[PDB]
């Protein structure tokens, strides 16, 4: 049914970019995983690279500009916030939660008080590449102590249990 798209490592439902269009989008570019962005910025090694990263929209908020919480579904505990302003917001703000995106050459922002999460914005709506729906974006199958469903996010293709609940499945 679905293939692991090579650059993101995600199985995509209804892919919007062909394999050749991705090849030319990636040509000559540095792939940097989301989890590496903090360190790259802190050591000022980010700007000199023509770079791309991948993440899925896991949360949206639109207070006019908007923010997307991104996670790449490979390192499950690492998140960035992407801020959409102007043209980018206008073009892209209605995009579905669960969308896989390539993010290219975004600009680091001031830290958002209380969180050590990388915040980035983007010059230009062409630095956002919509790749399709993340078929394996799901919720943890375990329950909390009180019987409520766990709400932690999961990559269904790799593990059906979040970090906290595997810690306990492994001890079984
Ligand atoms: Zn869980």
């Amino acid at each position: 049914q679905y293939h692991v798209e090579k650059f993101s490592g995600l199985r995509i439902r209804k892919p919007r970019v062909s394999s050749s269009e991705m090849e030319r989008k990636m040509n000559g570019r540095k792939l940097i995983r989301l989890a590496q962005l903090q360190n790259k910025i802190a050591t000022e090694k980010l700007e000199e690279e023509d770079w791309v990263t991948f993440g899925v929209i896991v949360k949206k908020i639109t207070p006019t500009f908007s923010i997307w919480r991104l996670n790449d579904l490979k390192d499950l505990d690492k998140y960035i916030s992407l801020f959409l302003f102007g043209d980018v917001h206008k073009e892209h703000w209605k995009t579905d939660q669960g969308t896989v995106i390539g993010l290219l050459n975004a600009n680091p922002m001031k830290p958002k008080e209380g969180t050590d999460e990388v915040c980035l914005s983007v010059d230009n709506p062409q630095k956002v590449l919509l790749m399709g729906d993340a078929v394996d974006l799901g919720t943890c199958k375990a329950r909390k102590k009180n019987g409520d469903p766990c709400t932690q996010m999961v990559n269904l293709n790799d593990c059906e249990y979040c970090q906290y609940h595997v810690q306990a499945q492994y001890k079984k």
